[PDB]
RNA sequence: UUGAUGUCACGGAACAGGAACUUGAACAACAUCGUUAC
């Protein structure tokens, strides 16, 4: 769980409404570094949340 | 022609059963072709 310095937070994969969500995940997530993601109005994040998308950070085309 | 915080589809053998088989001495003798004459 380091990039390059920094560390990395596990991420988050876990939603609250199910209306959306054509699929879900059963995979058994790999881990590291237990920590918590805990904020959800914050200003800095770590890289893989910055990967996840937490208009678009990233965004992605249709090829 | 997708929408985002969540895709084990490399998660799945076009697989499993059905006799190209059955019947047959490489052997042998009587003709062929039509009209002539009162």
């Amino acid at each position: 769980g380091k990039i390059s310095e920094k560390t990395c937070c596990p991420g988050k994969f876990d939603t609250e409404d199910k209306d959306r969500l054509l699929q879900l995940r059963q995979r058994s997530t790999l881990r590291w570094t237990d920590k918590n993601p805990c904020p959800d109005n914050a200003e800095t994040y770590c890289p893989f949340c910055e990967l996840l998308g937490r208009r678009f950070r990233i965004h992605f085309g249709n090829l």
